[PDB]
């Protein structure tokens, strides 16, 4: 940087205190990752002057042209990387992409069923602080409680009990394959409508690790910024049937002004996840996360479902008789990056849990490989068996350093 | 840029093209402006890979210790330059930070009033194919058909019959001060809340050039980038016993993750805005508007009101006998870049209207003064009476590229 370090001394330090720490710590959080250099170039690029509410050709503001440009490469790259029919590449976020399809086909007070928010299901998804349980009528179906896999079935009951207009597939926190087949074929037998929200899964898609929904779904909804690795922001994909009514929900229904400096990084972490080396990139995220897996099962630990078929695991900390909030506050003070989660069936409320959820996106990103996931499997395992020995920590703590150099 | 010429020509191409853009055309739309490049840089950074729900000192994840302290830069900064009690520096967007304060306070299908979106009022002030039009139960208050000056009394009048919960003040197009005193007046009459939409007029209200709506409003919404010459993106101000509440709105009410990197870039602008320099360019913007309008009205122009207090004008096209469109569509042949906009009691749709909005915060920002105003009064003139000559039209084009360098 060049101008902010002379304008802004304040708020210059404290971002490179972020960037250190970055750098420092091992950031296992299941959502987030490193965008590349380019991708940041693009935020941080003159775009963000431009008013250009509505689409490219059919804007309603002049001197889009060249915006246009840069919002149709997003949306064709974006087509091309998931087969999609239609892209809408302006939501400002997972929770606005959702928003947009939910005001697309339902009416206020409509029934939509979803996953169960602490079986894997997300805010967006119905939580009765959010709005959307807030305006429609949301109803969850579960995973098997031994297994923690959606119990298809279950979803097939909710849905031929209460009816819902729409169906909802797609988690948070759900560390096996989804079967979209199984979605559609449900949705199909009651005449509702299926979106899934491939927010975290959106990468390995991309890289074919993991099923697409694009053919089964009516609407699919991501991020951009999870394992797709790009810049923070939402994104919409459906067929052409829907395309006119997506885009109109985006615009004039619940945005204004699109944010287009992050459509440019859009479109740059798109043209990046289209090359053979994300391919590669995705692979090791899912071989890394299923080394962690074994290596923590190694350790002693429990893993909800028994393993990982994606980038995320999530511990069941019950047999240590530990919380996710203990293990969580633990792990922060030797430079591990967990979250507190909620396990299906948890005792304990949301604020506390009996789980920590890992991803590993983003020290895949930095390099780390197999040897690496031993370690950290090792270090945690140091941590939370021995949570009230300042050595151990400092041991830990050290390890960590040792690992991000 | 180093990274994203090699990376992604495509993308870095039309960047390229509109950075250009932005110097060579002489920019008028009223919502418009240019960031500096410290607000750049700090969009820019690695402040995008965070995932920060919550607010500072209680966010959902771990790590936030220095993204804290940019976003309480954000907030302290906001309240330092308005006087208000409580800042939420969280929303994506103008559109929502005004969903989130009527998330806040109303209702599906509570009765709102609003201006009139033909008389000025903006899309999310309930518009039947935007979500507040859609949601909630709008109604609508005018301006003088002769002055072009809101009608208070058909504001009290408004209010008192169709007892609205909130009532909504400001506007995307409209040239005049706006008086907050009577609104709040009007809304304790009726037992109504006062939202006040600034957005428009933020930077001049910093400036001390518009009267505050903070002391008179319960919540006071605005857009970062347009007078405020910030990233684009919202913020809520409100008095301390609506903050817990507006907080829950967006968080978990309507948003999920916010962004980090957008709100380091908000910190940044609100510090610029502090500063002496930012009260002396608001000062020119308004001064600006004044005598460009003294100019238009010297060609023969008739404006919307008969001039402004602010940094807009709209120019009633009717005795050229053009419409809007028409007068865009030829204002962009020569470089002039300016939306049509409908009048006040407008004979013509919104597709195609009777006048043009233009603003002076973007030219003021590139340092244009008054000769400059004289100057594009005049190539204006000489467009707008010369249609079908293409001669006038490269003379305009000339003189365009005159004033751009």
């Amino acid at each position: 940087m060049k101008y902010l370090p002379q304008q802004d001394p304040q708020v210059f330090a404290a971002i490179e205190q972020e960037r250190k720490r970055q750098h420092a710590k091992i950031e296992l959080i299941a959502s987030e990752n490193f965008v590349s250099r380019a991708v940041m170039e693009a935020q941080g690029s003159v775009l963000t002057n431009k008013y250009a509410e509505g689409y490219p050709g059919r804007r309603y503001y002049g001197g889009c042209e060249y915006v246009d440009i840069v919002e149709e490469l997003a949306r064709e790259r974006a087509k091309q990387l998931f087969g999609a029919e239609h892209a809408n590449v302006q939501p400002h976020s997972g929770a606005q992409a959702n928003m947009a399809v939910y005001f697309t086909v339902l009416e206020h007070g409509d029934t939509v069923l979803g996953m169960n928010l602490s079986h894997g299901g997300h805010l967006t998804h119905g939580s009765p602080v959010n709005f959307s349980g807030v305006q429609y009528n949301f109803v969850a179906y579960g995973v098997d409680p031994e297994t923690h896999v959606i119990d298809y079935d279950d979803v097939r009951e909710k849905a031929r009990l209460h009816r819902p207009k729409l169906i909802v597939a797609a988690a948070s926190a759900y560390p096996r394959i989804i079967d979209f087949a199984k979605f559609r074929e449900i949705a199909d037998e009651v005449g509702a409508y299926l979106m899934v929200d491939m927010a975290h899964i959106a990468g390995l898609v991309a890289a074919g690790l993991h099923p697409n929904p694009v053919p089964y779904a009516h609407f699919v909804t991501t991020t951009t910024h999870k394992t797709l690795r790009g810049p923070r922001g939402g994104m919409i994909l459906c067929q052409e049937q829907f395309a006119k009514q997506i885009d109109k929900a985006i615009f004039p229904g619940i945005q204004g002004g699109p944010l287009m400096h992050v459509i440019a990084a859009k479109a740059v972490a798109f043209g990046e996840a289209l090359q053979d080396d994300f391919k590669a990139y995705a692979k090791r995220v899912v071989d890394n996360a299923k080394r962690l897996a074994s290596a923590l099962q190694n350790e002693g630990f429990t893993l909800v479902s028994g393993g990982t078929d994606n980038h995320l695991l999530l511990v069941d900390l019950r047999p240590q008789q530990l919380t996710g909030k203990t293990a969580e506050k633990v792990l922060d003070e030797v430079g591990i990056t967990v979250n507190k989660a909620t396990i299906p069936y948890d005792p304990e409320s949301p604020f506390v849990t009996s789980g920590i959820r890992i991803g590993t996106a983003a020290v895949t990103t930095r390099g780390f490989g197999l040897e690496e996931m031993d370690e950290i499997a090792a270090i945690i395992g140091l941590v939370l068996k021995n949570v009230g020995s300042e050595q151990a920590l400092e041991e830990a703590r050290q390890r960590v350093a040792a690992l991000t150099d």
